């Protein structure tokens, strides 16, 4: 399913050990889009359904095409939506590990949100996967204020967004295998190490 609201609809008692917050690509479906579900599926298998909450970035993040041309790669309102969710994960379930992810504009949104995040909450994000990261070049394949060794960027050769463009080419559309395999397994590695 392309819409997951496990955290906003979640009750305390049922808090998961792991909370995954994911932002989709521009003009994608639901709040998970095309890669999000594949990544959730894999995490559910690692931790069990009761062990991980899947939470896409919806709400005010409308994932419009125009918003990629704003300064940070997405709108202010979208960043404040993802900020609030990490904020709700922090508060509703204080003892869980956060993990994060995002595709194309959603990658831009993950980056900005995490750069902005209180250090304390950010400390709790074990691993972050970016696919088709639109600020890959601008930010030197980092997320500002976040350690490289918990960041894993998937930026396929010939994906032009990875090299300062916004042209969408065939490699940009080819993160499918990555989202089923290596991207969740990195997030599973990272959680398990700290937990």
């Amino acid at each position: 399913r392309t819409t997951r609201d496990d955290l906003i609809n979640g009750n305390s008692a049922s808090c998961a050990d792991v909370i995954f917050i994911y932002a989709r690509g521009s003009t994608e479906t639901g709040n998970l889009g095309t890669l999000g579900p594949s990544i959730a599926s894999n995490l559910e298998s690692a931790f069990g359904k009761d062990g991980v909450w899947i939470q896409g970035v919806g709400g005010a993040y409308r994932a419009t095409l125009g918003d990629n041309a704003l300064p940070r790669g997405t709108s202010s309102a979208a960043i404040r939506e993802m900020l609030g969710l990490f904020q709700q994960a922090n508060t509703k379930c204080p003892d869980a590990t956060l993990i994060a992810g995002g595709y194309s504009q959603g990658a831009a949104l993950a980056a900005a949100s995490i750069e902005d995040l209180d250090s304390a909450i950010r400390d709790k994000i074990a691993g972050t996967v970016l696919f088709g990261y639109t600020k890959n070049l601008q930010n030197r394949g980092r997320i500002p204020n976040y350690p490289a060794d918990r960041t894993k960027v998937f930026c396929k050769t010939g994906d032009l967004v990875c090299t300062g463009s916004l042209i969408v080419a065939a490699p940009h559309l080819a993160y499918g295998p990555d989202a089923r395999g290596p991207a969740p397994e990195f997030l599973i590695e990272k959680v398990r190490a700290v937990r």
